[PDB]
RNA sequence: AAAAAAAAA
């Protein structure tokens, strides 16, 4: 399929698009009432193309915290006004996202447009997301008969394989927010299933639907991955970023804290926070990322016993009930201060206003997710910083980050923990030995799955991680007790590394 | 065992 690039011009505004006749009046009052300084560079660049009379797809790219949501959300409402008479009781646009909380966020943003103009409520919206009651959603779908659907791939398929002919038979638009992630292995087959059904069911033709791709991390390789879900002949790559320019935002003051062992990053983080609390007199809003659910829960337990007196500590990951997930996302959105301890569920898309800095103990599940992680701060013209707490074996990450992502940390700092602090932390650990083992084993699993990606040294990285088990009990010489059946189940029985991390007990 | 992702996740 045809593909054209349009790098970064004359300014565009709300009023302007009102004169050009590309945007209806009822939509103008909505964004106008929000009282923004003006349209984001990406929003100016993308809005008119999407409504173009030409049959074409788009793969826009813009840095984090730069109104990419409204950048596609506004055209939807425009197209919905331009077709209010034809098939009013049918879905005309489907938005897909990697995480549940993000899909609900995009919905909440549609609900903001509805608040800035009651005349737009006619174009109802429903979110089709896992974790929520299935029957209730369909009941809401029948009642409201929405024109906009916002879903997660899994739940969407469940609905599509049961109620396609009823609602999704006249879809005209299809949005992939965080497109790259949605085109990765594990989501690509799901998306190809979404696309195929919508195109097979579309009343006009199997190429009627136009596709919109959005993300802070994109190149031309995604067009190849998306070639199976893109129906139009021509495709427009709108980029508000130079080719070699870092995809990471420039307003982010990035730093990295290198350390001897892995466990020492925990002590480093607590020290950074403890300092940042006293230095800001509480009044501190931060997000702390971790590589594992079990280590997230563990890390949260530490910060509770350490900082619960000063700030609230919020645990956030996939093993938390969806009710609680939604609940805490709401709170942290309006909370002036607090520590959000989370996995990579909160890496992409999620918008928490005025978060001072982003912390990272370890590495993300994806190289690209580093750009998305620090992207949680410095949003909407705001400022922010980011600390990366790693050890002396995770440098290939920082290196590979420089090679590929074209991102290097300006501020490098070494760290070694004092003795007085280890006592403070290692005393505040209610976890039993058997439980601690599960926390470590999970980190080993985690860090092995990204040795190829991050160019780690399986030889020296894996033993260093597993050695944390000794540290947490204050016995470095000690190893993790495990049966010969499990050790062999890992496959490390063939490697010398196996004996360097475990003990057959 | 390992981050996401459907009413068995
Ligand atoms: N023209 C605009 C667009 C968005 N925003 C704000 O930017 C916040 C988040 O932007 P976003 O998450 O949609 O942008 P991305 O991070 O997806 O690129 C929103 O809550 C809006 O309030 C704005 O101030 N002005
Ligand atoms: F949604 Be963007 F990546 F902050
Ligand atoms: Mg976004």
């Amino acid at each position: 399929s045809k593909l054209i690039h349009v790098p970064k011009s004359k300014e565009v505004t709300l009023d302007s698009l009102l004169e050009e006749g590309v945007l209806d009046k009822e939509i103008h009052k909505a964004i106008t009432r929000m009282e923004f300084p003006g349209l984001t560079p990406v929003q100016q660049k993308t809005i008119k193309p999407i409504l173009s009379s030409e049959d074409h797809d788009v793969i826009a790219r813009a840095k984090t915290g730069t109104g990419k949501t409204f950048a596609f959300l506004i055209p939807i409402f425009q197209h919905l006004i331009n077709t209010k008479f034809d098939s009013q009781y049918m879905v005309k646009a489907v938005i897909v996202a990697p995480t549940r909380d993000l899909a609900l966020q995009i919905e909440a943003e549609v609900k903001k447009i509805h608040d800035m103009n009651y005349g737009l409520k006619k174009y109802a919206c429903v979110s089709l997301v896992g974790g929520t009651d299935f029957r209730a959603a369909m009941n809401k779908m029948n009642k409201l008969r929405p024109n906009i659907v916002i879903a997660t791939p899994g739940r969407l398929i469940d609905v599509l394989e049961k109620y396609s002919n009823k609602f999704f038979r006249f879809v005209d638009y299809k949005v992939l927010d965080e497109a790259d992630r949605l085109l990765e292995i594990g989501f690509r087959d799901d998306l190809e299933t979404i696309s195929g059904i919508l195109n097979e069911k579309n009343s006009k033709s199997a190429d009627n639907i136009k596709t919109l791709l959005f993300s802070a991390t994109l190149d031309d390789k995604v067009q190849k991955l998306a070639n199976n879900i893109m129906n139009k002949k021509e495709c427009l790559f709108l980029d508000t970023v130079d080719k070699n320019e870092p995809e990471a935002h420039e307003r982010i003051d990035q730093s990295v804290v290198i350390s001897e062992k892995f466990a020492n990053s925990i002590f480093a983080a607590v020290e950074h926070i403890k300092k940042q609390i006293k230095e800001r007199d509480s009044n501190y809003k931060a997000i702390i990322f971790a590589p594992t659910v079990k280590f997230t829960s563990f890390l949260c337990s530490i910060l509770k016993n350490e900082f619960k007196k000063d700030l609230p500590i919020l645990e956030f990951h996939g093993k938390i009930t969806q009710n609680k997930r939604t609940s805490l996302v709401k709170r942290f959105k309006k909370d002036e201060s607090g520590i959000l301890v989370c996995t990579d569920v909160g890496a992409r898309g999620m918008d928490f206003p005025n978060v001072h800095e982003v912390l990272q103990i370890g590495v993300p599940s994806e190289l690209a997710n580093y750009i998305h992680r620090i992207g949680r701060t410095a949003r909407s013209g705001k400022e922010g910083s980011s600390v990366l707490f790693i050890c002396k074996d995770e440098l290939p990450f920082v290196r590979e980050l420089e090679d590929a992502k074209n991102i290097v940390i300006a501020k490098q700092e070494k760290y070694e923990p004092s003795e007085e602090i280890k006592s403070e932390v290692l005393e505040a650990v209610t976890e039993e030995p058997e439980d601690i083992s599960d926390i470590v084993i999970s980190l080993i699993s985690s860090y092995r799955s990204c040795i190829k990606e991050y160019r780690f040294s399986e030889r020296r990285i894996l033993p260093e991680i597993a050695s944390t088990y000794g540290v947490l009990l204050n016995d470095p010489q000690l190893k993790i007790p495990v049966s010969r059946r499990f050790l062999d189940k890992l496959g490390l029985s063939r490697s010398p590394i196996g004996k360097a991390m475990f003990e057959i007990r």
